């Protein structure tokens, strides 16, 4: 719905439409200064009247240019009010969207938003705004004589024809050529993440074959598109010259007879170059209209996605299907984790324990049943506020581009106090010291500039930042060393004495004692969930 | 460097000869205009009127052709340029992204797209007409002296406005573009971690951090277009006004005794062609601007361009990671004999993965040598070398595609070979339970798989091809009891196959199989000796 309405809010298009008209009227001046002169050459009044009409011409041209220059700065502001309102919604909606549709997710909505702003500022757009006021030119050429604009009609029927033809032989190629370019871009982006192994196992040429299934199909569309577009963009620019010259052909064949003023011989041809003018410039730069309309529809779809916790968690009749999953990954999960309770989630890798984690948090939505936090049904909590009360350390850690302090603070306001205790609790503090420029050390995208073991320590501090009521650690011991594990162990102990409801996905036995309740998963179903001492019995 | 590939082509002289003829053929619109006034003086009969018209039409049908061939050629020039640079950009991006992880993106492919667009665009044809503007200049002044002055004193005005347009946008187009890419890159990188973002609700927080790039892009995109358009507007109106002021002098010179009768218009027409190209240039200097950015960036991006028995040896090796000033490996000295196992243990951050990444030749040292069997400072072509090595990185780097493909390193799908590799790694047990097991669609990186499953497959890829050297960088992170048991069996079989295996792990079981052990600390190889010795001294 809002897809069109966000651009529809700007009603200045009439204010520019009304305005475009006034521009188009002054465009007659070069043609007025054509007839006005030959109505001065014959009467031979060179010294005075020409120069007034010259002054008239120059002055009106400054007025012409003035009424034409300010049109541009309006579309620019239109592009900003367009940008500012869409800018935030694009960046926020993308994160929520890239979880429901992880297959298709990139910064393309920005580049397309960028592509639109370019269209509004582009010269081709104004060439469209000049067209709805062409019937004025169609008239002034006809009021002088009927044999003239017959060419104007019959040339328009030929020029408009070529412009229409340019679409239907490139509409099917460009829309394809633009898209497959994005697929090739994304494929390379995803692959470049794994550049390390690609170089290790030298499988760059092997991936090149795989990459060619998208790129070779892009070129085949780009070649035909530009070729056919160039073929006809040339026919429209040259027909502007021939048709103008043919006006002299009939502007002489009918001017040797005094039906036409001796000066109107030329003025008639000029007006044709302007009736057929915008269409020429349109087809010449039709790719802008192409890619900005392709970029339009692309940014279009993307925008269609638009108390205090105490510790009780509950799952009732829960079935979860992962985004783009087809098959259910969690089947009939029934569990109630009381406040301040510890929970170890053990089991094999096919179990779906990270899925139970992701659905308890609310990352994944259950297709059946409900997830209740503090009895209250989840999805009623605000995503932005609910985050300050929960802690999360995923399996893939997921640190961000920024400094250590920023990361731990979830890129909130850097509270030198809050950050220290978070690092003191997680034990991350003793690692963050060693960094060149501790706490202020720059971490590359994802955390590439840091050891995975170090990353997880810092990733823990972030989880325990601001003393959350719920803590979900998903295999926080992967990549950790002896010290890092001792740190995690201490954090759990202190956390248990603070009475923080915690869930740890871990099979490390040293921490299994302080668990109270173990949950066993198997084949996407909750096989067992009871007191830890009771589960450990059943496990021997 | 990039230009030497453009300089390869000498067809630009054919562009020269053709563009030359175009400038001659562009005289007809005004010459035909003259031919009209020469019908009038004699009132030469009207069948002759349709004759010169017939001449004009047939001449224009040739004008369009010699001008559309340029479009047919420049179009072809862009393709043979692509096919020469296409693979080079793709294959180097992986090398580049390891040396330049900060600027690691698919951008260099996008810059290629921008150039191919520039060769096809109408704006480029305007540039090819400039060096023969003196032609129109000629007919204009040779006709009348006072006309030639206008053409000089006019050209100097648009050229002025055109040069103003340069150094008031040359500074912002570079920035407006550069930061939009870094805003793109930042988002993509940050969008990989959407899982936490949604969990901890820090999207608005990232937005504040992200605006340090986009707001600077907007302030650059805004000012660049505002300044550019204002100047482009002083060029479009000036062409219309300069053409009108030509008739201003065109009329004065008809009442004075001069042969200006009828060419009064032909001057304005020819002038419109002298000021024709530049008008179309400034109207779209954005393209020329962004292509110059795309040109240099892709040019800069392109500036970077027996069988092993299983003996590895490092000597005086000093390694500094990409984009770090400090060394991460300091004077590492060790030799791994063929078929010898090696455990790399040490505190987290001591530089184990670093020692791994340099043995494999991913990172290059600033000092010292990495020799494989013979003195071989990465003289191997990695495309051939990759067949002989197996690698399981800490981050378990799978790709979008089938398990089969991933295990085969996207080589030809050998129905047999994949399974033997899997049966070795123990992945075969796991791969089957997936629906249409061996031909499942693994999402990009393995999002559609449990990380615990991903590491099993990654081991199958490692082992596949019966590699001489096998490096496993912490292959037990996220492994089932069964999966850990599988890796244990895999290592046993590899030791019977006398493979030279380097396992980075501190697990109890593996240290017993591993023959020799290496202890790391502060990027210095603290120790390297027989396992039975070290293990006992770890008490
Ligand atoms: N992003 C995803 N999309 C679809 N299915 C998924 C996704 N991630 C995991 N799965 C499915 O869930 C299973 C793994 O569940 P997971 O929660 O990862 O268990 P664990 O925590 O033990 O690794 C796999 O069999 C896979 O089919
Ligand atoms: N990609 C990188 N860029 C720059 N420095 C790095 C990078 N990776 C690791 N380091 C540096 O090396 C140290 C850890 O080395 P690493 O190879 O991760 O050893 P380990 O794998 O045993 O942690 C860290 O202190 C960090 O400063
Ligand atoms: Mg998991
Ligand atoms: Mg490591």
């Amino acid at each position: 719905v809002l897809r069109s309405y966000l651009a529809k809010y700007k009603k200045t298009l009439i204010i520019v439409g009304l305005f475009s008209l006034f521009i188009n009227i002054l465009f007659l001046l070069p043609s007025i200064y054509m007839l006005a002169v030959y109505d001065i050459v014959v009467p031979s009044t060179s010294v005075p009247t020409l120069l007034v009409i010259t002054a008239l011409a120059v002055v009106l041209y400054f007025a012409l240019g003035l009424l034409q220059s300010v049109r541009a700065k309006v579309m620019q502001i239109i592009s900003l009010k367009l940008d500012s309102e869409l800018n935030k919604e694009v960046f926020t909606s993308s994160f929520e969207y890239a979880i429901r549709n992880p297959s298709k997710a990139s910064a393309q909505p920005i580049n397309d938003l960028y592509q639109l702003k370019q269209f509004l500022t582009s010269p081709v757009l104004f060439a469209i705004f000049d067209l709805p006021w062409v019937p004025i030119y169609f008239g002034v050429l006809f009021v002088f004589h009927v044999y003239y604009g017959v060419m104007a009609i019959l040339s328009m029927a030929v020029i408009v024809a070529l412009a229409i033809l340019n679409e239907y032989i490139t509409k099917k190629k460009l829309k394809e050529s633009n898209e497959l370019l994005v697929r090739s871009t994304n494929f390379l982006n995803r692959a470049l993440l794994n550049a390390e192994v690609v170089e290790a196992l030298g499988m760059r040429n092997n991936l090149y074959k795989k990459w060619m299934n998208f790129y070779s199909k892009h070129l085949s569309a780009f070649e035909e598109a530009t070729d056919r577009n160039n073929f006809l963009s040339n026919l429209t620019r040259i027909f502007r010259i021939m048709a103008q010259s043919l006006m002299l052909g009939l502007g002489g064949y009918l001017a040797i007879k005094h039906e036409i003023t001796t000066g109107m011989i030329v003025a008639g041809s000029i007006l044709l170059g302007r009736i057929l003018g915008p269409i020429d410039t349109i087809v010449n730069g039709w790719r802008q209209i192409g890619n900005t309309k392709v970029a339009y529809t692309r940014l279009n779809e993307f925008l269609k996605f638009l108390p205090e916790p105490k510790g009780e968690i509950e799952l009732s009749n829960v079935v979860v299907v992962p985004p783009e999953g087809k098959t259910p990954v969690l089947r009939n999960i029934n569990m109630r984790i009381l406040p301040g309770e510890f929970v170890a989630i053990i089991g094999p890798s096919g179990s779906g324990k990270s899925s139970l984690v992701r659905t308890i948090l609310g990352i994944w939505l259950p297709v059946h049943g409900t997830v209740e936090i503090d009895g209250a049904d989840l999805k009623q909590w605000d995503r932005d506020y609910f985050g300050k009360f929960v802690g999360y350390l995923p399996q893939d850690i997921e640190l961000f581009e920024g400094t250590v302090a920023e990361n731990i603070a979830r890129f909130g306001e850097l509270d030198s106090e809050k950050i220290i205790e978070a690092a003191k609790l997680s034990g991350a503090h003793d690692v963050i010291i060693k960094l060149p420029d501790g706490y202020d050390t720059y971490i590359g995208p994802g955390g590439i500039t840091l050891s995975g073991g170090q990353r997880q320590r810092i990733a823990l501090a972030r989880a325990l930042y601001g003393n959350p009521r719920i803590v979900i650690l998903d295999e926080p011991d992967s990549n950790l060393d002896e010290q890092g594990e001792q740190a995690l162990y201490n954090a759990l102990i202190e956390l248990k004495k603070r009475k923080v409801t915690t869930i740890i996905v871990s099979h490390r036995i040293r921490l299994l004692n302080l668990v109270d309740k173990i949950a066993i998963m198997q084949d996407g179903t909750l096989k067992a969930f009871g007191k830890a001492d009771i589960i450990i019995q059943k496990l021997l």
